C-alpha cells in the first residue's frame, strides 16, 4: 500500500495527501538538532511523502536553511519532490513589495540550494493590502514564473475572505494555487464552502493546520492560540471523549482532514521519525477503512456549538 497522490488544480502536480511542513525544522516549536531534522525528512520520503512547504519566516529563515540541508540528504532527483515557499512575511515584518518578493526569491533560492521551487506563494496576506497584493504582488509573481524560478503562484492567509478578494480581481488563470490552514477540521469545515469557487477558477487547494494549532490533541493548545474560550472548551471536550473512549482525538482530526479529496494535500509540521509513521499510518488506514462515523457523529455533537467559529487575523 502506498500513501496517496492528488493532482493539484491545472497545475499538473501530483501531491502525496500528507505533505510536510517544515515550520519545525526552524525550530518554532522546540530545539531540533539538524541530524534529527533530516533523519525525520528522510523517513518522510521513505514513506511517500513527497511535498515539502517553508517559508523565509519559519525560525527567520532557518527552516529553508535546515529543509535544504534536509533535501540535498535525500540523495533523490529533484522531480521526485516538490518544493513550496512563501514571500511576504518575514520575522521582521511583512512587505509585498515587488521588489521585495523578487529579492526574497533569490534569498529562498539560495537557503534552500535549489535552481527553483515548485511553488511560491504570498503568505499571510490579510497583513497586507489586498489592492496591493492584486495589483503589485502577484504581477511580480508572474515575473518570477516567466523566470522559471517558481513554476506555480499562490497565496496564503486565515480568513477565507482574502481568496474571493483577490480572485475575484485577476485574471482567469491567474494563480494556481492556494493554502488554507485552520479551515478544514473537525470544529471548522469552511473550505469546503471555497471548493467550488477554486475549481471554477482552475485553483488548487493545499489544507494545513488540521489538529487547529493544537486544539485537536490531548495535551490541548498553547498558552498563545487565539480561539475563543468556547472554541477551547469544546475542543478539549472532545478530546476528553476521545480520551474517555480510547481514542486518539489527533489521529481522528487528521483523518477528518485526509478526506476530502479535493483538497489535494494536508500539511502536517513533523520534528521526529514517529510523528512521520503515525501521520502517513493514519491516511494509511483512512484509505483502506474509511472514516469511522460513529466516533465522527460524536466529535461533531460536541463541537456543533462553537463549529465553524473563527478568530480574528489581520489588518
Amino acid at each position: 500500500q502506498k500513501l496517496e497522490r492528488r493532482e493539484l488544480g491545472n497545475t499538473g502536480l501530483n501531491l502525496s495527501c500528507v505533505g510536510f511542513g517544515a515550520s519545525p525544522l526552524g525550530n518554532v516549536f522546540g530545539d531540533v538538532s539538524e541530524e534529527q531534522s533530516i533523519a525525520t525528512v528522510i523517513e518522510a520520503f521513505n514513506q511517500g511523502i513527497n511535498f515539502f512547504d517553508t517559508s523565509p519566516y519559519y525560525g527567520a529563515t532557518l527552516s529553508e536553511k535546515v529543509l535544504g540541508k534536509c533535501l540535498k540528504a535525500l540523495g533523490a532527483s529533484r522531480d521526485e519532490y516538490i518544493v513550496a515557499t512563501k514571500c511576504g512575511r518575514y520575522a521582521e515584518g511583512f512587505d509585498f513589495s515587488a521588489e521585495r518578493v523578487t529579492k526574497s526569491i533569490d534569498e529562498s533560492l539560495e537557503r534552500l540550494q535549489l535552481e527553483y521551487v515548485d511553488i511560491l506563494q504570498c503568505h499571510d496576506i490579510e497583513f497586507g493590502s489586498l489592492d496591493q497584493i492584486v495589483n503589485e504582488t502577484i504581477p511580480a509573481l508572474q515575473k518570477i514564473k516567466e523566470s522559471g524560478k517558481t513554476r506555480f503562484i499562490g497565496i496564503t492567509g486565515l480568513p477565507l475572505e482574502v481568496y474571493t478578494y483577490v480572485l475575484d480581481r485577476v485574471p482567469p488563470g491567474t494563480i494556481d494555487v492556494v493554502l488554507s490552514y485552520c479551515h478544514y477540521c473537525i470544529n471548522d469545515s469552511t473550505l469546503e464552502d471555497m471548493l467550488p469557487y477554486f475549481k471554477s477558477k482552475g485553483v488548487g487547494v493545499i489544507n494545513a493546520s488540521p489538529l487547529s494549532m493544537g486544539l485537536h490533541t490531548e495535551n490541548g493548545p498553547p498558552e498563545w492560540h487565539p480561539a475563543s474560550p468556547e472554541i477551547k472548551a469544546a475542543c478539549k471536550a472532545a478530546a476528553d471523549y476521545c480520551k474517555k473512549n480510547g481514542k486518539n482525538i489527533s489521529k481522528l482530526a487528521l483523518q477528518y482532514s485526509l478526506s476530502n479529496k479535493d483538497i489535494s494535500t494536508t500539511l502536517v509540521g513533523m520534528n521526529s521519525v514517529k510523528q512521520v509513521e503515525e501521520n502517513v499510518g493514519a491516511a494509511l488506514e483512512l484509505e483502506t477503512a474509511g472514516k469511522d462515523e460513529k466516533t465522527f457523529a460524536e466529535i461533531e455533537n460536541i463541537l456543533k456549538p462553537i463549529k465553524n467559529q473563527s478568530w480574528p487575523s489581520g489588518i
